């Protein structure tokens, strides 16, 4: 039995899905219908660049939303059974929430667009910060966090796998939990190319901006499981997803619980459905007897179609 994730920010490159769209016409078809909703043509962001444009979170969101869905789409025209689970990283979540039947396709393209402004507006550039952990447990990361705060906020905002762990927060407080990490045993606290400090709490006010927006939008009963970044819950309630929606903003991405979960369900194996190998990677890091492997390429879709 299988799952299908869907990768989140990161997971971007120009290019990417090229391979697919030459044998598959469904996948510019799908980033037409996007590039309707957006008011611009996506597949030529994606294809063209430049990478500055592709990486800007309002922009990065529905290409990767529609990417994602356009590969989906690409599995079903070909013949592919659901899968028994879906979930989603960060942005993700939206993926398998439309492959889900949750939300319509071009609603969730422009939800997402206005997650990612919502995002890029919520503090002054320069104020915010991501930092990577490496090497160190959850608990004693969520601790050195703590003593780091002094009033400003720093969180575990990504828990990604064992021994990977984002953090992010107002960027003082990121450098002292980094050094607080590294104190407490961690191999690296590396800086990342954040700005946007997301999954913690500065980013309260643009959750409460998100909710108005999806309260605008209809939402239906899923048609496959999706477990959720928050709660790491497959929930039903239309109005219980849009819900969890809200708090997965301001709240850390539990991935490594999530494919726990899906594991303790009876997965064995994760088809990545999206561009790049990122949550490929992470699979074995944290269950080592899964497997995972990408459906980006036109060759691995047709071994996969096989089976």
């Amino acid at each position: 039995q299988f799952a299908f994730v869907f990768p989140g920010q990161g997971s971007q490159t120009v290019g990417m899905l090229a391979d697919m769209a030459a044998s598959y016409p469904i996948v510019e078809e799908t980033f037409a219908e996007a590039s309707a909703a957006l008011g611009y043509d996506l597949w030529a962001l994606t294809q063209q660049g430049p990478a500055e444009e592709l990486n800007k979170t309002w922009q990065t969101q529905p290409a990767l939303l529609t990417a994602s869905v356009a590969l989906y789409r690409v599995w079903q025209q070909q013949g592919g059974k659901a899968p028994a689970m879906m979930a989603g990283h960060s942005l993700g979540e939206y993926s398998a929430l439309v492959c889900a039947g949750v939300i319509d396709f071009a609603d969730a393209v422009r939800l997402v667009e206005m997650r990612g402004k919502f995002m890029q507006e919520a503090v002054p550039e320069g104020t915010g910060a991501m930092a990577a952990i490496i090497g160190l447990d959850d608990a004693s990361i969520a601790k050195a966090c703590e003593e780091a705060a002094e009033g400003q906020v720093v969180s575990p905002v990504n828990f990604n796998s064992p021994g990977q762990v984002v953090i992010a927060g107002h960027k003082e407080a990121v450098e002292r939990a980094g050094a607080a990490c590294k104190a407490a045993g961690a191999k690296r606290a590396l800086p990342l190319p954040v700005s946007v400090p997301s999954h913690c709490a500065l980013m309260k006010p643009a959750a409460d901006k998100l909710a108005v927006e999806l309260a605008k939008i209809t939402f239906n009963a899923p048609t496959v499981p999706v477990v959720n970044n928050v709660d790491v819950k497959c929930e039903t309630n239309g109005d219980a997803i849009r819900d969890a929606l809200v708090r997965q903003l301001y709240n850390p991405v539990q991935w490594t619980k999530s494919v726990e979960y899906m594991a303790a369900q009876g997965v064995e194996h994760l088809y990545e459905v999206g561009p790049g190998k990122v949550l490929t990677g992470l699979t074995k890091r944290i269950v080592d007897t899964l497997t995972a492997s990408a459906l980006n390429e036109p060759s691995a879709m047709a071994a996969a179609l096989e089976l």
